[PDB]
């Protein structure tokens, strides 16, 4: 009586699941459907488990149950990714940002009042004043967006890049450059749908008719997805993790959904590098680590004297693999407001389920960015800016030979 009446077990997963997809604002509509489809499945299997095992000619019976079930275990798996990952219960239940939920704030706001003079300018306007960038030329050559960095754009940018991987590694992290495109089976179960619409460039083979074939390349938007993809396949012990990853790499991405908004200097652009935390934990320390990799941005940040206040993210607003996010906005006295710089997600066993990462049971996922260079270089011009140029942060002079000051061109 009880072994039937077991779907309760299910059932009550079919609820925590309608709990988060309300939570996320989609309505509950691919997930009733999920739910006919997982019965039939069901339906299909026990069907398929037709042993037979002792003058019945049933042997053609059994390849029209295999394939049949194969129809709809493909159908089934395809709803299962379009469901987004269970929120925590800490999350903010609203469908907007405004209500996004400040945490803790740290450092005190500038005293620049950005109004277009010397003493207060925009990030564009000090680092074209600075011989930074070129974005007529950049654009001429690449499209909208397109840029050059130069001079000390250049040396802060390689400055900064070495600060942000030395800071991770001092905690123990492990270097990585991985591989800048992927293939499309393993894009795909390391990035939304979203991504290839939004966000990827798309390299498709040749006399392939621009069509998107299995042997089709995507370039990375973050080093998080040739990283998460890594663990295709892959066994992990309790003694082994968790593994603290420190990623560097070029991030392209199209914008194509952020049409117009920030295409003055490199705060928003297609091409940039990010030193990123990628972590790999034990169900049990997924919580655990995500507040340590969230306080190391943090501190991070902080001795950039950048201030900035760290806030979690709405579940209206989250990816799919989400299932908590905090981002740390720093300020920027241009925009008068806080800005993002980092976030930081657990995606606990979304992607690792997607990419057969197991421990059945599965690993923690867990990004977190440490340094958007081309942004962050954005914030450190707009605070140390002077009327008379750029000031240098204390702790970046000794890996730019000790200058603490550039004048203007
Ligand atoms: N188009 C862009 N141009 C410049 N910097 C960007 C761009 N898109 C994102 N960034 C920077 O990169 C950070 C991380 O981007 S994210 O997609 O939000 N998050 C990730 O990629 C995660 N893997 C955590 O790093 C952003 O907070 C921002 O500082
Ligand atoms: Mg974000």
């Amino acid at each position: 009586i009880d072994i039937n009446r077991i779907r309760v077990e299910k059932g009550g997963d079919y609820q925590k699941i309608a709990e988060s997809e309300m939570a996320r604002y989609k309505g509950l509509e691919t997930l009733e459907e999920l739910v006919k489809v997982d019965q039939k499945w069901r339906e299909d299997m026990f069907k398929l488990e037709q042993s037979k095992k002792e003058s019945v000619q049933l042997k053609k019976n059994l390849p029209i149950i295999e394939k049949q079930a194969l129809e709809t275990e493909e159908v089934r798996d395809k709803l299962w990714h379009k469901i987004g990952n269970v929120l925590q219960p800490d999350v903010p239940i609203s469908n907007t940002e405004d209500d996004n939920l400040v945490l803790r704030t740290w450092g005190e706001i500038p005293d620049i009042k950005v109004d277009g003079t010397p003493g207060k300018l925009h990030h564009n306007e000090i680092m074209s004043r600075l011989g930074f960038y070129d974005s007529v030329k950049g654009a001429e050559l690449a499209g909208h967006r397109g840029y050059f960095l130069k001079d000390y754009g250049v040396i802060m940018s390689m400055a900064l890049s070495h600060y942000a991987m030395g800071f991770l590694l001092k905690k123990g992290y492990l270097a990585i450059q991985p591989p800048y495109f992927m293939k499309r089976d393993l894009m795909g179960k390391a990035a939304e749908l979203q991504d290839f619409e939004e966000t990827l460039y798309h390299i498709p083979s040749d006399n392939s008719k621009g069509e998107v074939d299995s042997n089709s390349l995507f370039l990375i938007a973050t080093s998080e997805q040739p990283i998460a993809a890594m663990h295709h396949n892959v066994t992990l012990e309790d003694k082994d993790l968790p593994i603290k990853y420190a990623g560097i790499s070029t991030c392209f991405r199209k914008e194509a959904g952020a049409h117009g908004k920030d295409t003055w200097g490199i705060f928003r652009i297609h091409q940039f590098e990010k030193v990123e935390q990628f972590c790999v934990t034990l169900p049990e320390d997924s919580q655990k680590i995500h507040e340590e990799m969230i306080s190391i941005s943090e501190e991070f940040y902080q001795s950039l004297e950048l201030p900035y206040r760290v806030i979690s993210i709405v579940s209206g607003a989250l990816n799919d693999a989400a299932s908590k996010k905090y981002d740390l906005e720093a300020w920027f006295p241009g925009y008068n407001s806080y800005r993002e710089l980092v976030s930081c997600s657990n995606c606990t066993d979304y992607q690792s389920r997607a990419l057969e990462c197991r421990l059945k049971h599965y690993c923690h996922f867990l990004n977190g960015t440490l340094c958007a260079i081309q942004r962050t270089m954005c914030c450190i011009v707009e605070n140390y800016q002077t009327p008379d140029g750029l000031r240098i942060p204390k702790v970046l002079q000794p890996y730019m030979n000790g200058v603490e000051f550039i004048p203007f061109k």
